[PDB]
């Protein structure tokens, strides 16, 4: 348990999909911060965060003697980050926000959330750290969007049909080594579902907005 060889294998493959995730959030920032000059120093901010996270997340792993498998992780996350990248490259701000501050950090949020009461004591005092972060992070994007919601909401829409089934494929990807790590898939499932199902309420859709908005993902 931790030092078993099959945490130790689950650990590697889990510990590579944070630290990469965490890059990819502060290559996302940066690019929002092109991307709104009136946000420009708020969106550094939250750029250099996700540096920190990823570092600390690095140092979980060396301290369980665990190499990353960064290889699988590049492949977990490509869909999405290349969906994200495409959006950048058309000026699409709207989905560049749906994807990383909302998606993503609502996905960040229910699950390392289900590890804290699990993880080791080191990584456990690191994780509540960068939780604290991610709910900042969210609550960015949910007051950018709700302030600019008429403007946003068709982008929305339609950025969610497209991103929102990929991350269900990485809850699903997921599961297994979560497992083994002492996560449970169902609570996994159910507060990732409520957290962005309540910040799509936030946001200003209606209930059957947001129905139709998750049922994309769980169809898939
Ligand atoms: C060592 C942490 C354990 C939790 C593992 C969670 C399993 C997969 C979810 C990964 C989500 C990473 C997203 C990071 C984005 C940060 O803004
Ligand atoms: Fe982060
Ligand atoms: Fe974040």
């Amino acid at each position: 348990d931790f030092q078993s060889e099959s945490y130790k294998d689950a650990y590697s493959r889990i510990n590579a999909i944070v630290i990469e995730g965490e890059q990819e959030a502060f290559d996302n920032y940066n690019r929002l911060a092109e991307m709104l000059p009136d946000q420009r120093d708020e969106l550094h901010k939250l750029a250099k965060m996700e540096q920190r996270h990823m570092k600390g997340f690095m140092a979980c792993g060396k301290n369980l003697s665990v190499t990353p498998d960064m290889g699988f992780a590049q492949k977990y996350y490509e869909r999405l980050h290349e969906n994200f990248k495409a959006a950048a490259a058309e000026g699409k701000v709207v989905t560049c926000l749906l994807i990383q501050s909302l998606i993503i950090e609502c996905f960040a949020i229910a699950a390392y959330n289900i590890y804290i009461p699990v993880a080791d004591a080191f990584a456990r005092k690191i994780t509540e750290g960068v939780v604290r972060d991610e709910y900042l992070h969210r609550n960015f994007g949910e007051e950018w969007l709700k302030a600019n919601f008429d403007a946003s909401k068709a982008e929305l829409e339609e950025a969610n049909r497209q991103n929102l089934p990929l991350v269900w494929l990485m809850l699903n990807e997921v599961a297994d080594d979560a497992r083994e790590l002492g996560m449970e898939r169902e609570s996994l499932v159910e507060d990732f579902m409520i957290a962005y199902g309540e910040a799509l309420e936030n946001i200003g859709f209606t209930t059957r907005e947001i129905m139709r908005m998750s049922a994309y993902g769980l169809a898939a």
